[PDB]
């Protein structure tokens, strides 16, 4: 996240942390996500696709740093970690970036909650927030674009929903951008979600109710003007994740 605030699991409950074990011992950090039920995290299948080994994922969830244990954190294994088939990567495009991971604890159980510790509800058929509302956006990401680490707590920050057209404007996106996909940006191009963000939410008021609207895919470079954060659009994936997580 380049600029916005740091803040602590207990204001993003639903946020997951994912890591990868190394063929030696240590773990890094692969992507974040979003805790949709007791057993299933919503992510973005760009983060795994290359390693589609369930085994070698570990996810927290209650935890607000990077590289320390956080009171009254929960590890879990992955039970079955589901890519969409479709993904796939143009020029700069990433489409049908969305994936599903079963989780489960060493006792065999799914997530107990907390108050550090919740589900995010899924929005409806069709039915996302007007363009210009206000989402926020979570995660443990690149702060500047040239560094090279992650910050060590978690951050967040607040961006704005564009229209399907202002975004597929020529000096936009143009065409790459589908109707799959949501773009969000600070109006002064100075906040925005960055590499290691992937597979977070982006999150929104709907009526009322915090509704996980989008999980962060790609953009061009970070917080660069004319060049918003582009989403995987949680609601057209609705048939798929109902599929995906019911036996
Ligand atoms: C430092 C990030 C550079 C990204 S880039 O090379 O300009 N664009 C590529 C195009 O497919 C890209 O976005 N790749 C994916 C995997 C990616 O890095 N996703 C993370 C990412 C998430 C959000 C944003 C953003 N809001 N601008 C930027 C990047």
């Amino acid at each position: 996240i380049i600029g916005g605030e740091f803040t602590t699991i207990e204001n993003q409950p639903w946020f997951a942390a994912i890591y990868r074990r190394h063929r030696g011992g240590s773990v890094t950090y692969v992507c974040g996500g979003s805790l949709i039920s007791p057993c299933w995290v919503i992510s973005a299948t760009h983060c795994f696709i290359d390693y589609p080994k369930k085994e070698d994922y570990i996810v927290y969830l209650g935890r607000s740093r990077l590289n320390s244990n956080t009171q009254g954190e929960m590890k879990f294994e992955v039970e079955n970690l589901i890519l969409h088939k479709d993904y796939s990567a143009d020029t700069l495009a990433h489409h049908n970036d969305i994936a599903l991971l079963k989780i489960r604890s060493k006792e065999g159980r799914c997530a107990q909650p907390s108050r550090t510790i919740q589900t995010i509800s899924l929005p409806s058929m069709y039915n996302d927030p007007q363009f210009g509302t206000s989402c926020e956006i979570t995660g443990f990401g690149k702060e500047n674009s040239t560094d090279y680490l992650y910050p060590e707590q978690l951050k967040m920050t607040v961006v704005k929903l564009i229209s399907h057209r202002e975004c597929q404007q020529p000096h936009y996106y143009g065409s790459e951008v589908t109707t799959k996909m949501l773009c969000a940006a600070d109006p002064q191009w100075k906040t925005d979600s960055c590499q290691g963000d992937s597979g977070g939410p982006l999150v929104c008021s709907l009526q009322g109710r915090m509704t996980l609207t989008g999980i962060v895919s790609w953009g061009r470079g970070c917080a660069l003007k004319d060049k918003p954060g582009v989403y995987t659009r949680v609601s057209h994936f609705l048939p798929w994740i109902r599929s995906h997580t019911k036996e």
